[PDB]
């Protein structure tokens, strides 16, 4: 179990440039439209974005891929994104969708800076909407995709900032912000997370399916017992036992024996391991856990 | 700090499916020269490489790039790769070099099935030449390179076996197998692994930059001291401790006081954490926290 990024190839023949006066980030090219975190067209100093866009001059704006400029047509504000339309359609757009995400979805980012990619790398949305990425100044609009079995390019995420925790912060391409945070640099405190239960539930199966199996629980607690101690302990509600039934009938394992498995090692691990982790891991969902397993 | 990968879509582009007889698995194609692992001409049966080569048809060979068939013109062994040339270059092969690894180094590694991309992430070369990667059946053959800062895309690795560990093997593009492992199906067991100390200089590095210094030991070991010590307790020599010379002016910490603090945590850390890590942690190199943390 490792958590890998998918192929970056597909994405990065999308990735751009947007300047406006000084200001410099990352845009998406589709089509004949890049869409850009909207603070590409903030003051240098609260930020009043209605009046920074209804003064907004068309010939401020600098969009360009691998030094070649596009030619700006008109720009539209979308909740926290521009939509610039440019007079040159992108011939190398990939089959895609837009795609909101929900906490505990799993997908990858292409960290981006003066819109040349540098990294990809998997995440996982957590329930307080925030990811931990790596970025540093310059990644603001780095996008994060998923690539569905039949090469659909799902966009989900353009970056945004990072809070005063090290979180990380982006939009949907709606222009909706992941958790409603503000475009802003202010001092806003993201809540708590959760452990995602549905994935540490996936990741005791890749254990089990590794042979590692000191840790299971010989008896079982059922979903609504387990959803009551999880509300009182940090955790998730879990989801249906029946969607994880490919790895329970390779296992022979149900997903009972692992929620109460769960409330045992809540205590502790003791000592002990399980996949080198020294406490249960959230990162893997159970879609992840089948493809690196099985391939499917 | 995340452990990432580079992007791969120049290599993407050169990822062939290779075939002979029902055997399939993956090879690299630049200009006009697949390269792959000897084992796609290897009977279903210790194999005889020499002999399953002197009696090569070229007709058994299959070499797909994207589903589109390249024909085979000629095939020559070196070491425990194949040099497969074909009826046309590659017109997307990138600037490119070949260069072998040496313990301790990073790269990317693209995972490939039937000539397929699907995951992409960073590895550590290990000190008994292994690599922990997310492999399954289908996987041989694999690329691992890295991407200089003047576009060079450096091939450095191509998947071969995973040993009964689920430590992984690869051959460089000249055919040497890392390590000396064998190309056959035979019961092999890695070296015990040591814990890269240049690595984890850095993440102590890290995670003072990052406020975390509970651990910080004010005593200094000297470079020859920690070498000595290091033999004997599972650790690799500290190549240098002039590298980290920004790091060491940004914390006001010297190496000497981190080679202390690895003899002071090496046995674990009690009930505390660095950065999240229970134990030392030799994932990032110096390049990589310095990259991450300052863009350089
Ligand atoms: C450490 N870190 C991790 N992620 C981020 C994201 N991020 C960013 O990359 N850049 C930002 N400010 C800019 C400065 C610029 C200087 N030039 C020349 N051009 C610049 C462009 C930007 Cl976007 N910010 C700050 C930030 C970005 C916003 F989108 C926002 F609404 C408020 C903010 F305070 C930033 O967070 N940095
Ligand atoms: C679980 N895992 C992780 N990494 C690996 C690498 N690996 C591999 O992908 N395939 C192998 N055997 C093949 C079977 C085939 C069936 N068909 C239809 N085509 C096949 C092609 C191959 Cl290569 N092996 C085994 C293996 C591969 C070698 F290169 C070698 F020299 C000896 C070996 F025993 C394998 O390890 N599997």
């Amino acid at each position: 179990l490792k958590k890998m990024a998918q192929p970056s190839g597909c994405v990065e023949r999308c990735v751009v440039r947007v300047c406006y006066g000084s200001t410099v980030l990352n845009g998406v090219w589709l089509g004949d439209t890049v869409t850009c975190p909207r603070h590409v067209i903030a003051p240098s100093t609260l930020i009043d974005y209605d009046h920074a866009y209804s003064t907004m001059r068309l010939h401020n704006f600098s969009v360009s891929h691998n030094g070649v400029f596009l030619g700006v047509v008109g720009v539209t504000m979308h909740g926290s994104v521009l939509r610039i339309k440019v007079s040159q359609s992108n011939v190398h757009t990939p089959k895609h969708v837009f795609k909101t995400l929900k906490p505990g979805d799993s997908f990858n980012i292409l960290a981006c800076y003066e819109g040349i990619a540098s990294g990809v790398f998997g995440v996982n949305l957590r329930t307080n909407f925030t990811i931990k990425g790596s970025f540093i100044n310059g990644a603001c609009g780095s996008p994060g995709y998923n690539v569905r079995n039949d090469g659909t390019v799902e966009f989900c995420y353009l970056h945004q900032i990072e809070l005063g925790s090290g979180a990380h912060v982006g939009s949907d391409f709606t222009g909706s912000v992941y958790g409603n945070f503000d475009d802003q640099p202010s001092l806003q405190v993201e809540s708590a997370n959760l452990m995602l239960s549905d994935n540490v539930v996936a990741f005791l199966y890749a254990a089990l399916l590794n042979g590692c199996r000191w840790w299971l629980c010989s008896t079982r607690v059922n979903v609504d017992g387990f959803n009551e101690w999880a509300m009182a302990n940090g955790y998730t509600s879990v989801s249906s036992v029946e969607c994880y039934s490919i790895l329970a009938a390779k296992t022979g394992v149900s997903v009972e024996q692992l929620l109460a498995s769960i409330q045992h090692l809540h205590e502790g691990f003791g000592g002990k391991n399980i996949l080198g982790y020294s406490s249960l891991c959230d990162e893997f969902t159970l879609a992840e856990v089948v493809k690196q397993m099985y391939g499917v």
